């Protein structure tokens, strides 16, 4: 129990997310990470199995720290494109893990998303991850033609540790006069490494999936130095927000970083940036992934996948 009302699917997966590795059983995050992202993708192996999309294409392209790897799927061609950037706070998870997502939101709305594998900490310390992503970005934009996207209607979007890094690319782009993202999804991000909010002391402990202790450690291993943890391009809540792209802001009920993604969202509407701010009920951080079984998280997505479709 966390507080009291929350969906009942939680309660039936108690076992699960007790099974899950944790952080801190092992020496190292490399570990970590191979022992939790072996789980998710294989479940995953299994969910996209029932996400059928006509094609995607693993395609190598150049950033500025070197090779990034790109998931491309695309429904039909000439589409709208929705950049991703997968969650797992800068260090774990990746392209395999949230493939089932992106391959649900291309088939939904019979258009194109692409994946980005960025570079994760702490082999990568910040602002790597966010560079990989923003050079993705803008290599979307300008291989519009030989991706087969409209360069018209390109967003992005990403949750957690994703949506912090699409928010960062949209002040990147701002930041270089560039207009090209007409819209940024953020799913739950985190948004803030500096100052503490209601909920985060409310949900610091006592939840599955986020607490206090690994949101510590997963900051660790993000940034070389503490310092840079108000870097506007990491505390994006403190960045300039002026003619960012609109956006649709995505928080869950029970979770430390629900305040921040809000307040986020408050400050982008004062900034003058259209934005939605949409908080589900009865879930918990990390709750979009638990589409097959969560009506919630099938809702979600719809609203992800409308966004591409709708005009």
């Amino acid at each position: 129990m966390l507080d009291m009302p929350i969906d009942p699917v939680y309660y039936q997966l108690a076992e699960y997310f007790d099974s899950l590795p944790k952080f801190d059983q092992f020496s190292s995050a490399r570990e970590y990470r191979e022992a939790i992202n072996r789980i998710y993708e294989e479940r995953n192996r299994q969910l996209s199995q029932h996400e059928r999309v006509e094609r995607v294409e693993d395609r190598t392209i150049k950033g500025r720290n070197g090779d990034i790897r790109v998931r491309v799927y695309q429904q039909k061609p000439d589409s709208p494109v929705l950049v991703y950037y997968h969650g797992g706070g800068f260090v774990i998870c990746s392209i395999e893990s949230h493939d089932a997502l992106c391959r649900r939101i291309a088939r939904l709305s019979n258009s194109t998303v692409v994946s980005v594998d960025y570079r994760l900490a702490p082999e990568h310390k910040f602002p790597a991850a966010v560079y990989d992503c923003y050079d993705a970005t803008k290599w979307v934009a300008e291989n519009a033609e030989e991706l087969r996207i409209d360069p018209s209607k390109i967003f992005v979007g990403g949750d957690s540790a994703g949506g912090n890094l699409a928010a960062a690319v949209s002040i990147m782009a701002r930041d270089s006069g560039e207009d090209f993202i007409k819209h940024q999804i953020l799913i739950y991000p985190v948004v803030n490494f500096v100052a503490p909010t209601p909920s985060l002391l409310e949900f610091g402990e006592g939840l599955w999936i986020l607490d206090q202790k690994i949101m510590s450690w997963f900051s660790e291993q993000y940034f070389s130095r503490e310092e840079d943890k108000f870097n506007p391009l990491a505390s994006v809540i403190f960045a300039d927000l002026e003619n960012l792209p609109p956006a649709l802001i995505i928080t869950a009920e029970y979770d430390p970083l629900r305040d921040e993604g809000e307040v986020f969202g408050q400050m982008l509407r004062r900034a003058g940036v259209e934005a939605s701010i949409v908080r589900y009920r009865g879930v918990l951080h990390g709750f979009i992934n638990y589409y097959p079984v969560l009506k919630a998280a099938r809702d979600a997505i719809n609203q992800i996948a409308a966004l591409l479709v709708f005009d």
